[PDB]
Order: C-alpha cells, then structure tokens, then sequence
C-alpha cells in the first residue's frame, strides 16, 4: 500500500487509468482533425487551429488526471493510444458533428467515474472531477453545438462559402 | 400630501407608476429575447448581447421613473411584470420586428404621458419626458428600422448566410 | 433533443425555471425597499443604495439561471414577476426581518433543487448550485442577521437616533 | 426697441426682473441663516456653511437672469432687496422648514413665469426656465425635505445630541 493512499478504492484507480486513455485518445482524435483541415486541399486554418488547441486541451486533461492518481497513491498504468476512427474527416460540418459526439463520450465517462466515486464514498475525487472536468466539457459541448448551428444556416456541406465564412469568423483568427 | 409636493397631479403620479411597468415590461421582453438567441439552435452571440444590453437599459429607465417619482413627493405603486408575449422568437427579423413594435408601444406611452403633463401643466414632467426619453426612443426606433431594412436586404428569413453576417458587421461583436 | 442536452433531467429543467423567476421576484422586492427608503418622508439613503445593489444581483443570479438552462440544452420559460408583498416597508428593521425571510425562502428554494439535482444523479447541476448560488445565500443571511442584531441594540423601531445612525455607520455610505 | 428683440413680451420682460428680486431675497435669507449659525451659542458649523453655499448658489440664479433679460434685449431694472423675515432661526429644523417654503416659493414664481412665457408663445424663455431652474428647485426641494425628515427623526427641536449629530453626519464637512 502507498503510504499517501487513503480512502481510494482500487476499482476508482482502475477507473482514472481508463480515463486517462481516453483524454489521450481524444487529445489523438483532435490532431488527427487538425492535420486534415491544413490539407492543401482543405485549406481552413482557423478550423484547424481550433482542432489543434483542443487536441492540446486533452493532453492536459491527461496529465491532470496522471498527477491526481500519484496524489492519492494510485499508480498509473498506460495503455495503448488507439488511431482515430477516421484517417479523413470530410469537411467542417463533419468534423464538428464528430467532436461534439467525442466531447459526449468523454463527458458520458466522466459522469461515469463520478458515480463509481460516489458509490465509493470519494469525496475528494468527486470534488475533483466536479471542479476540473465537469464543466469544462458542458462549456465545449455547447460552443460545439452553436458551431453545428451556424454550420447549417451557413449551408454546409453544400455552400463552400458559407465554409469559408465559417472559417474566417466563428473560430478564432491565428 | 408629502412635504416636497408641489404642482403634481395625482393622474400623472398614477401614470408614471404605469409607465414605469411597462419600462419593466420592456427590459422582459427583451431579456426572454437575450435568452432565445443563446440557445444553442439559435447560437446568435452578438444579436443576444443586443438584447441583453436593451434588457439592462429598459431597467435604466424605470429606476429613473421610481426616482423621479419620489422627488415629485409621488409614491411608487408596482404591479405584476406580465411574461413576454412569446416564448420564442423564431429569428432575427421576426425579434426586431418585435423589438420595433415594443419601441413604438413604449414610445406612444410616453408622448401619450407628455400629453397628460401639458393638459395638467406640469413643466418639470415635460421637460423630464424631454431630455430623458422621447430622443431615446427615436434613435432606438431609427436604428431598429435601419437592422430591419439590413435584414431584408440579406435575405430573412430564408437566407441563413444572411442572417449570419448580420449577427457579424450589423450589431457590436461581444 | 437538444443536441447538446446529456444527463439532464425535464424535472431539473423546469425546477431551473421556477428558480429563475423566484430570483427575479426577489430582485423586484428588493427594488421596491431601495424606492421606499428613498422616498423624502423615509429618506435613508444609504438604506436605500443597499436594496438598489441586492435588487441588481438577484437580477444577475437569474440571468446566471437562464445561460446555465440553455448550456445544458433546457428552454428557458419565463412567468409572470409577482409584485412584492407589501408596498411600504414600516422601517430599516421590518424591512431588514423581510429581507432575512426572503433570503431564506431564495435559499430553500435552492437546497430543494439541489435535492431534485441528486436525486436525479446530476453532478453538473449540484456543482453549479454549491459553486454560485450556497455560499452566496448564507453570507447574505448572515450580513443580515448582523444587521438586525444592531437595529435591535440600536432601539428600533421607536429609537430614530438609532435608525439614522445605522444608516450612517452599518451600510456602505453612497 | 433693442435691436437684437425679438419674439419677447414686455410682460415676460417685467416678470424676469421680478424674478430676478426673487432670486436676490432667497439669496440674503439663506446668507442670514448661515450667520445664524456662526453664532457662538448656535455652533452648527456645517449647517451654516450648507446655507452659505445656498445663498451663494441663490446669487448666481439672480446673474443669469440679469444675462438672460440682456441678451433678449430686456433692460434690467432692479429693485431693493428686502431683509429677511426673520433676525433668528431657532434651530436646524425651523432653519430647513423655513428654507422648504423659500425653495417651494421660488418654484411657484418660476413655474408662474413659465405660464407666462407660454401663453406669450416663448418657447426660448420656456427652454431656459426649463433647462436651467425648474430641475433645480425640485432638486433642492427634495434634499430640504430628505433632511427635514431626519431632523424629525433624531428628535428636533429638543433632542441636541440629535441635532449635533446632523450636522457631522447629514450636511457636507467643511
Ligand atoms: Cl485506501
Ligand atoms: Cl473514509
Ligand atoms: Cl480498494
Ligand atoms: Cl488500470
Ligand atoms: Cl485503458
Ligand atoms: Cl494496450
Ligand atoms: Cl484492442
Ligand atoms: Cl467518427
Ligand atoms: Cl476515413
Ligand atoms: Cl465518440
Ligand atoms: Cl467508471
Ligand atoms: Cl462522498
Ligand atoms: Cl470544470
Ligand atoms: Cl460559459
Ligand atoms: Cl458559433
Ligand atoms: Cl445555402
Ligand atoms: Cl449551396
Ligand atoms: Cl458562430
Ligand atoms: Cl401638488
Ligand atoms: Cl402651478
Ligand atoms: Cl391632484
Ligand atoms: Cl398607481
Ligand atoms: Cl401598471
Ligand atoms: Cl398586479
Ligand atoms: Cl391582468
Ligand atoms: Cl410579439
Ligand atoms: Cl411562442
Ligand atoms: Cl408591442
Ligand atoms: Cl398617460
Ligand atoms: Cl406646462
Ligand atoms: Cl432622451
Ligand atoms: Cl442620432
Ligand atoms: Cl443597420
Ligand atoms: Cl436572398
Ligand atoms: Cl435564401
Ligand atoms: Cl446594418
Ligand atoms: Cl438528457
Ligand atoms: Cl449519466
Ligand atoms: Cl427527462
Ligand atoms: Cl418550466
Ligand atoms: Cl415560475
Ligand atoms: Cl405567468
Ligand atoms: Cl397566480
Ligand atoms: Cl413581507
Ligand atoms: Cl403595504
Ligand atoms: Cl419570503
Ligand atoms: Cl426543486
Ligand atoms: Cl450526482
Ligand atoms: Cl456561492
Ligand atoms: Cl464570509
Ligand atoms: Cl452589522
Ligand atoms: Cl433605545
Ligand atoms: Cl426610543
Ligand atoms: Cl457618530
Ligand atoms: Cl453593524
Ligand atoms: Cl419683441
Ligand atoms: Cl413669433
Ligand atoms: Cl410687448
Ligand atoms: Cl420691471
Ligand atoms: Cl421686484
Ligand atoms: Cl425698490
Ligand atoms: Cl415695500
Ligand atoms: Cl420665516
Ligand atoms: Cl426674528
Ligand atoms: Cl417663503
Ligand atoms: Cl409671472
Ligand atoms: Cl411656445
Ligand atoms: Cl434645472
Ligand atoms: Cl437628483
Ligand atoms: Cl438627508
Ligand atoms: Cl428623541
Ligand atoms: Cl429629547
Ligand atoms: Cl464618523
Ligand atoms: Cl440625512
Ligand atoms: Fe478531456
Ligand atoms: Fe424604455
Ligand atoms: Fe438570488
Ligand atoms: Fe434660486
Ligand atoms: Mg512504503
Ligand atoms: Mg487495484
Ligand atoms: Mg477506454
Ligand atoms: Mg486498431
Ligand atoms: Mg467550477
Ligand atoms: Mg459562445
Ligand atoms: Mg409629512
Ligand atoms: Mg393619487
Ligand atoms: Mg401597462
Ligand atoms: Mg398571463
Ligand atoms: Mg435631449
Ligand atoms: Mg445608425
Ligand atoms: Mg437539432
Ligand atoms: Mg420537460
Ligand atoms: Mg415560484
Ligand atoms: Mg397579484
Ligand atoms: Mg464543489
Ligand atoms: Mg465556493
Ligand atoms: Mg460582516
Ligand atoms: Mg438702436
Ligand atoms: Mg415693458
Ligand atoms: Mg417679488
Ligand atoms: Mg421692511
Ligand atoms: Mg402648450
Ligand atoms: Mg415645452
Ligand atoms: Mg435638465
Ligand atoms: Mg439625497
């Protein structure tokens, strides 16, 4: 037993590794979304910045949740990063409708892991994952919708200058 | 009869009291406005500041209303602030054509006020009626008028491009 | 469906809804106490600039409820604003017992959502109302009960010395 | 007739010097109580420079009248100044009552003056009265009666410790 451990159930440990991967894998998911959109044959740089910090985002909540299982006296344990579902992500319009669902994925396992704590009688970590991850994800599930939104009234897919509009005034300028 | 009273009509006590909830009335309307464009089927940022912004300055002026009642030796008597007329508001030329018509009713409401103030020869209430809200309600008129023609001309409420570059070069970026 | 909504529950939705209007209510009596005490035959300013600033923030706690209903996917619904109780406050004591008992109505109200909120497994939700609204309701409970203790030590309500000299010294000169 | 005349009646001519004595005799009254006092059995420091900042204020009412009539092409025509209505004050609150009915009847002459005006069509001397003394005078009115009120609650006439605590907390330290 670590000698810091104190009222951390094994099975919430296991449930933080897990987690872990799977920021990674979606820190992955968004990388894979910023290398498409500075395709020379896609050519939306603001979208693709925007993929690229959130890709950032989920690196960082990976090495927050690596130094938290140290706190407690758990051991991190690393398991394989899984490529992204897709090597191509269509357009704009696509590639958001795919961020919101992986955006409801890590949320739905997040909710999760609060339950688990719960159950365990985990305040702390309770406290954690309200104060550090829960919010953050309702934040980016609504931004993400309004960006569907305005995908749609802007015609996407069809209307390649309601895209290129898109591009030069709903995400930030780099 | 309050110490400080002199030459106030007890009709138009009782009419500033109704004037001012129908300024409460206002800043409802277009709170409920603010709330339907930051929905995330909606997600028109600038247009909902628009509204938050109308919402705080129809505030403004009751409060102005509540003092001035009180340094006339009036008493402020409140009513019910009735819910807005909808509770959706279908999209932006549909909220300004509202939003103009409201102008217009607050508008008559204060020239109908004006007319009682000189029918009981009151100087102080015209001159308050005056500088403190009949321009106010002509530039808010001219410039709602000026974003409905600015509407039309891009589209609404079909065109969704249109209505989206309005929400971008018509109202303040927030 | 909203496309953004995730673990929120109907019954939390329209909970949020009646919350809002009592924040709203709550903001419009304490406009009423400002008006009262800056009427010529009450005339405690600094009385009345504390109720002006409480009636500002309950308005702010509402628009916080109506930007939370809408980043979790729920409809805003807006009711009519009940006017306050009463129409005259008697003085800065019963005003003060009125603003207590108001404070504590405000705060069961939100201990009550925070039931609905665990009960419907909402981690979300409860964060929200301990994060911003909790805490909040018992500062303002206690600051008010120091209140009236002095008004109590200070002879109100026959003692009008005391009553000026709390204005002058209890609450913030204006 | 003075070249620059235009549009103003020999009545409103006349009335604006008499408006003018007016302004003059409030002046002395409120010069008269800021002796009072000054005295060494009154030694209400405060309440003497309140009313020294009255009658200076009174003075300048009076000299824009005298610019006014000059630049409609009226001619000034002075008349004595009478002493005020009394060489004692009694006390803060008899000081503040009697200044209430000065104020209250400088703002009957004044809106008798704009009656005139009106019905001999001068809406410039209508505008002046408007714009540059009824706000005033309701203002003042106001700030008398605020203070009356208070005097009243801290037991004048008799209650001394009351009226020494007016004039430390109430009126501007000088
Ligand atoms: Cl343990
Ligand atoms: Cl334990
Ligand atoms: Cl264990
Ligand atoms: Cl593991
Ligand atoms: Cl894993
Ligand atoms: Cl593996
Ligand atoms: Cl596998
Ligand atoms: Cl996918
Ligand atoms: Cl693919
Ligand atoms: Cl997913
Ligand atoms: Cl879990
Ligand atoms: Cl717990
Ligand atoms: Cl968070
Ligand atoms: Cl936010
Ligand atoms: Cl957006
Ligand atoms: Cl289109
Ligand atoms: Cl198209
Ligand atoms: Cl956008
Ligand atoms: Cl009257
Ligand atoms: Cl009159
Ligand atoms: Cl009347
Ligand atoms: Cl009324
Ligand atoms: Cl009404
Ligand atoms: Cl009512
Ligand atoms: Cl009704
Ligand atoms: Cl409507
Ligand atoms: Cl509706
Ligand atoms: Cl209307
Ligand atoms: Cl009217
Ligand atoms: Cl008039
Ligand atoms: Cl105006
Ligand atoms: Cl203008
Ligand atoms: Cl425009
Ligand atoms: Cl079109
Ligand atoms: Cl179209
Ligand atoms: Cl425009
Ligand atoms: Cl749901
Ligand atoms: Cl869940
Ligand atoms: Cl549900
Ligand atoms: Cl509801
Ligand atoms: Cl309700
Ligand atoms: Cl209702
Ligand atoms: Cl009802
Ligand atoms: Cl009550
Ligand atoms: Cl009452
Ligand atoms: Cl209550
Ligand atoms: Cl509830
Ligand atoms: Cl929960
Ligand atoms: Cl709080
Ligand atoms: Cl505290
Ligand atoms: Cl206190
Ligand atoms: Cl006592
Ligand atoms: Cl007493
Ligand atoms: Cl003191
Ligand atoms: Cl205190
Ligand atoms: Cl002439
Ligand atoms: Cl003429
Ligand atoms: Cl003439
Ligand atoms: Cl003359
Ligand atoms: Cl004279
Ligand atoms: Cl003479
Ligand atoms: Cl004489
Ligand atoms: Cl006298
Ligand atoms: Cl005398
Ligand atoms: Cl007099
Ligand atoms: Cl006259
Ligand atoms: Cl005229
Ligand atoms: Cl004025
Ligand atoms: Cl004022
Ligand atoms: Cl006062
Ligand atoms: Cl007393
Ligand atoms: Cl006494
Ligand atoms: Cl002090
Ligand atoms: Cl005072
Ligand atoms: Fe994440
Ligand atoms: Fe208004
Ligand atoms: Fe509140
Ligand atoms: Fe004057
Ligand atoms: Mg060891
Ligand atoms: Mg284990
Ligand atoms: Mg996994
Ligand atoms: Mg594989
Ligand atoms: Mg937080
Ligand atoms: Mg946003
Ligand atoms: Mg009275
Ligand atoms: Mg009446
Ligand atoms: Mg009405
Ligand atoms: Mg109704
Ligand atoms: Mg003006
Ligand atoms: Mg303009
Ligand atoms: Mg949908
Ligand atoms: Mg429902
Ligand atoms: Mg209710
Ligand atoms: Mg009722
Ligand atoms: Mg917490
Ligand atoms: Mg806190
Ligand atoms: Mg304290
Ligand atoms: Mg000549
Ligand atoms: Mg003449
Ligand atoms: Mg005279
Ligand atoms: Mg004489
Ligand atoms: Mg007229
Ligand atoms: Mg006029
Ligand atoms: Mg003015
Ligand atoms: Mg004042």
């Amino acid at each position: 037993v670590s000698q810091v451990r104190q009222n951390y159930h094994s099975d919430c440990e296991a449930a933080v590794n897990r987690m872990l991967n799977l920021e990674l894998y979606a820190s992955y998911t968004y990388s894979s979304m910023y290398a498409f959109f500075d395709r020379d044959d896609v050519a939306l740089h603001n979208v693709a910045e925007f993929f690229k910090e959130h890709s950032h985002a989920e690196r960082e909540h990976a090495e927050k949740f690596m130094k938290y299982q140290n706190k407690r006296g758990g051991r991190v344990v690393l398991q394989d990063i899984k490529k992204p579902e897709r090597d191509e992500w269509g357009n704009t319009l696509e590639a958001m409708q795919a961020a919101l669902q992986l955006e409801k994925t890590v949320n739905q396992a997040l909710l999760d892991l609060h339950k688990l704590a719960t159950d365990k009688v985990d305040p702390h970590l309770c406290d954690f994952l309200e104060s550090e991850y829960l919010e953050a994800q309702v934040k980016a599930i609504k931004r993400i919708g309004d960006f569907i939104t305005n995908l749609k009234r802007l015609g996407l897919p069809e209307n390649g200058m309601g895209e290129y509009l898109f591009d030069k005034h709903s995400v930030k300028e780099s």
